[PDB]
């Protein structure tokens, strides 16, 4: 019935029901104008004519490399094109945030529940004829169908770019601060009232749970000694909840920022690798600052922990996904004279196209052992058997699975991508194309263009007859990849500027918290300034063990 | 203690201990250097040089009547300067919002934890030797002698701007969605999570009170009729939670978003001007959009009287008050092509000077009677009584109280004033001079120079000794007016920066929001930008009064 149920409205431009039967598109500021926001003003066409596409910028980024380095070694460019790159992608991002699962026009409840993930393109009306507006069949494919077809990996396709898991458990985990999932009220629901990176998963959501999580001597956490090696506190001793199947022991039920941690050894090892972290920040500051108390310290502590971690992420993690010769760089300076709303909401779509399951071997290899789902999972002794040093040394040369390419889904965990395609349907996800259009992508005129191939093509075709019905998530993870890269063009084009947004936005980086007194002084703000995955790792871990995120 | 406790940084430096004895100032971007940021950078001087006081401004601002009624018809003219008036303010404000009552460093938890005021000046810390700091006595003069010397009314004052009851119980009833001490909680906590304009006060913080308030058809809230006169529901039929006295019987207690709001008439006559403007745009929107649900409908109505909200506060209230003979313009297009934060925090100091007390007349005329304050408090059958039209038709005529110039505060009212002294010590204020300062103001070198005059000079300086150790509450109501002004200098420019970061971080002012299909089309957009307080009154109380801000 909803007259606006085919998403006639291009470019941007909002479909507004003016009747039963008729629509108008409001075009403010799109720069197009016409009944569908399809014609360009003068000055669009220029810049239509003058913009390279997403695919020759990551050519020219992942080539020249002589280029790049010369690049990489003047300051002042360096920081020209970070900056370009930063702020290229902000206007992708609608923020303050608009839509979410129940609204599909803005409103004051969309704006101002924070339980809500937020949406890049509104939900499809409950009342449109079909699942994706006007086209296809009444129902989509079987969810289950799609899985088997084009998704659940035959043979082990490993990452081209050498990914491994100290990479996927950082993914995981770090990922993981930020969505949270509210199932109770449902998948378009979030526990991560903080809509960013403020390290929940290391200190709690909430008062409460923090200080269960505190010593509340010297700013520092709860910790306890095993076999002469520090690792994260108890259940018994602290009372957090955290979730674990009741056969584990009262000592390996671990309590961590996030109750989901103990679930995973990979998790609980970044776990307390960062509280080793914090606690190390605090002897560096009590060092500083003997005249300080138990909260300045833990404060400030955190303060600097989210710094660290917004710097190894860009300049490790993403540097590492991107392949760029471009040394990517963290620095808050580039934005001060620039439009830049330091403020997040996290994407439900961001959610969905992060779940990377395909990361995940067929077995984990720590040492000798080649542990099968089954044994890896709630098991923590795991971990106090090996120590975060093998862990580490072991992680560190497994090789992780390829995301985009097809067929790479480990079965042990299927029922996690039936579930994310059958909660994409439940909360109304336009198409892929819609998606894609909605970040100047141009859209897939045939399933042999998305995949690249023809045999998963014929199988997406026969389920779905038509392109413009196929589904973002399945998409993701069957597209056609960059040359030797982990993703497909779609992925790095929807997932770039939300993982930007939540990292640049965060309130640190705003001018009046960007300097040193923020962080106790410029010995804080150096650990910022100078953190990266490998001193991350080698300070915390005995031996100092060298990690990267790639099998080297 | 605490070395710094004498605030001994200036230009916006940040104080940091380091060491017991020592201390340090980061004076990164406040434009000055040296060990207490009072050295000028060179660029810093000429902008010195070149910087008219604020009272200098004013007084172009208040002349040249002539000027800016040609100013006032060149609309590209009028755009330049409320595009000036509006950023030249926004660097007075931290946003992303920094300290609070308990954190006087920034920490996460005082950027996440959206239960406090936030706070323009950090608290002096808790083991300081004197309340302001260092200066001063271990105590502050006696609040009661303080409230009894200077601030209690011996004769009305009126306010020569004319201000009328109109206007008095607008900013009682406007400001009153986001001034909701908790106070289970103490003086720097917050009931008003939304932090800014949100209506909360018509349509309830929370989801569950909104529902109760709501009709469900037509997006229309419930409402009574009364001899052939719309009034709020009541609290019977609602169920919604009400703070009245136990002798108000059942079909007097009204409910409204806010709680509060029964307990004086004349908020009462605004939540109901507003529960009846909601249900026009109403009928407006289900006009527009017969295809539209309830809920759709009564959301964009929200948008919609947002708009008005904020129209009317810039146009019509901040107008009369700022006494400019320039026009000031809701345009949010002017900050479109400017740096601006659409995010807002409710400063615990801008809670605090806008305690307006003075405002209230002895008695409040209705038609032929005279209420004391004994009278009018909890007593709805006035308004019963007279109704709506003889209510605006009062209280246009029946002039304010002057809030600065001293000696205005009414006795009815003396606990709320000793309460906003005590409580402005409970959270550790710093003094005047100190906020002078921070919003860029000269410091008061006497008592004289604030007050303008001599008997309450000598009365405060009696009590305080040292100027520099003044209260900014008691300045503020003390303070010598701008000439024929209601205020005075601290008042305005303290007051002025908040304010306008409050109406214009609105997130409907954003670029994804402004535009005419966020409000169901141009005919919602167009009530928001005709809306007056005027317009209010006249579609919405029966004769369409002749109402104004100010005494004819
Ligand atoms: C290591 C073994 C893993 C298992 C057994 C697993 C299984 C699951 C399960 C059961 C969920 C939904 C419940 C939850 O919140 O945990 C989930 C969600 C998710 N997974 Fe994983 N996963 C694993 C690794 C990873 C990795 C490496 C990534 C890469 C980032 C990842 C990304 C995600 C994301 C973003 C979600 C959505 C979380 C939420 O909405 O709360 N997972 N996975
Ligand atoms: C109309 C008769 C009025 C009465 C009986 C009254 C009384 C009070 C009382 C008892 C309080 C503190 C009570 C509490 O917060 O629990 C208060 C606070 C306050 N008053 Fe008034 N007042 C009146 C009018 C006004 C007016 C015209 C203004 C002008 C703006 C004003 C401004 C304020 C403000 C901003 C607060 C702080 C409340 C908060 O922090 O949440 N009042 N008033
Ligand atoms: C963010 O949006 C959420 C979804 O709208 C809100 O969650 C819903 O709030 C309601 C309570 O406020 C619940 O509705 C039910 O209403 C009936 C009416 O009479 C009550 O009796 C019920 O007790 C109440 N709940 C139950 C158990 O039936 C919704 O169930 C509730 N949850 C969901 C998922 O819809 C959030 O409240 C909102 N957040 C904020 C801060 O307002
Ligand atoms: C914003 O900051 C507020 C002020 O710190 C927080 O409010 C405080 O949270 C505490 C709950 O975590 C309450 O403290 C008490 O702690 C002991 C622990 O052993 C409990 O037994 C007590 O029952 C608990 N309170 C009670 C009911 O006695 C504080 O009382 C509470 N309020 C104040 C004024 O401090 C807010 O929690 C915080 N907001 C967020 C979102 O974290
Ligand atoms: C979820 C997600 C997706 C992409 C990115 C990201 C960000 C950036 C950059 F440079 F803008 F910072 N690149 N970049 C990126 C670029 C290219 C690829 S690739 N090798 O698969 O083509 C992979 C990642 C980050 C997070
Ligand atoms: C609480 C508060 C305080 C000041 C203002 C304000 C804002 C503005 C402006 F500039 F933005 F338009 N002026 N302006 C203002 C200016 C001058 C006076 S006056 N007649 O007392 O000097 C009174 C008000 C608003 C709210
Ligand atoms: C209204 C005309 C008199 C005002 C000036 C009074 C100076 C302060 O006088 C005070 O008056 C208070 C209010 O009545 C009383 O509660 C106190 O006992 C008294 O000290
Ligand atoms: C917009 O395209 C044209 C108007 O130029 C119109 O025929 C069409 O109906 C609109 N879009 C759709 C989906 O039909
Ligand atoms: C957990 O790991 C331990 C130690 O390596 C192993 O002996 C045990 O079988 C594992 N338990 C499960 C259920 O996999
Ligand atoms: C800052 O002012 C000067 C340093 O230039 C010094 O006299 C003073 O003591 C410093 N701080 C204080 C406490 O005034
Ligand atoms: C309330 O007002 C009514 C009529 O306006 C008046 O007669 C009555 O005395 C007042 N009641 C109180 C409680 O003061």
């Amino acid at each position: 019935a909803n007259p606006c149920c085919s998403n006639p409205c291009q470019n941007r431009g909002e479909c507004m029901s003016t009747g039963f039967d008729q629509y108008k598109c409001d075009c403010t500021r799109t720069g197009f104008y016409g009944e569908n926001c399809t014609t360009p003003e003068f000055l669009t066409r220029i810049k239509l004519l003058l913009k390279p596409t997403p695919n020759t910028v990551h050519y020219i980024l992942t080539h020249f490399k002589g280029v790049w380095n010369i690049v990489n070694n003047i300051p002042f460019l360096r920081s020209l094109i970070m900056k370009y790159v930063l702020t290229s992608r902000s206007y992708l991002i609608d923020s303050p945030p608009t839509y979410n699962v129940h609204y599909g026009y803005k409103s004051w409840e969309a704006f101002s529940n924070l339980s809500y993930y937020t949406r890049a393109l509104p939900p499809v009306a409950d009342d449109c004829p079909t699942p994706m507006g006007v086209k296809g069949n009444k129902e989509l494919p079987d969810s289950k169908e799609v899985l088997e077809k084009v998704l659940l990996r035959r043979e082990f396709i490993p990452d081209p770019q050498g990914s491994n898991m100290m990479f996927a458990f950082f993914a995981q985990h770090f990922t993981h601060q930020f969505f949270k999932t509210d199932h109770k009220r449902g998948p378009g629901f979030t526990r991560g009232l903080g809509h960013g990176v403020d390290l929940n998963h290391i200190y709690g959501e909430t008062l409460d749970r923090q200080h269960k999580l505190r010593l509340f001597k010297d700013g520092k956490l709860k910790y306890q000694v095993i076999g002469g090696e520090v690792y994260p506190p108890t259940v018994k001793d602290t009372q957090v909840e955290m979730i674990y199947p009741p056969h584990i022991p009262e000592n390996l039920q671990f309590a961590v920022g996030q109750e989901v941690f103990g679930l995973v050894p990979g998790l609980m090892m970044y776990a307390t690798i960062w509280l080793r972290e914090h606690n190390r920040v605090c002897d560096i500051l009590k060092q500083e600052h003997p005249e300080w108390g138990d909260e300045q310290l833990f404060q400030t502590s955190r303060l600097i922990l989210i710094g660290e971690t917004i710097k190894i992420v860009i300049e490790d993690y993403v540097q590492h996904l991107s392949g760029y010769h471009f040394k990517l760089k963290f620095d808050p300076e580039l934005l001060f004279n620039q439009q830049f709303q330091y403020q997040n909401r996290i994407a439900s779509e961001f959610n969905t196209l992060y779940h990377w399951h395909p990361l995940l071997p067929d077995t984990f290899n720590i040492e000798d052992q080649e542990y099968s789902f089954k044994q890896f999972l709630y098991n923590n002794s795991i971990l106090l058997e090996h120590g975060l040093t093998q862990f580490v040394e072991s992680f560190t040369r497994q090789i992780a699975g390829r995301v985009a390419g097809g067929r790479n889904v480990p079965i042990a965990v299927q029922a996690v991508a039936k579930a994310s395609i059958d909660q994409s349907r439940e909360m109304k996800y336009q198409s892929l194309n819609e998606y894609r259009k909605r970040f100047s992508l141009k859209p897939y005129t045939s399933f042999e263009e998305l995949t690249g191939e023809k045999e998963m093509a014929a199988e997406l075709k026969a389920l779905y007859s038509d392109i413009d019905v196929m589904e973002l998530y399945p998409a993701l993870l069957v597209e056609k990849p960059r040359p030797d890269a982990i993703f497909g063009e779609t992925m790095v084009e929807l997932g770039a500027p939300f993982s930007l947004k939540g990292l640049m936005g965060n309130p640190i980086c705003s001018p009046q918290y960007w300097k040193p007194s923020t962080f106790g002084g410029e010995v804080g703000f150096k650990i910022i300034n100078t953190a990266s995955i490998q001193s991350l790792i080698c300070n915390n871990v005995k031996g100092c063990p060298f990690t990267s995120f790639n099998v080297q």
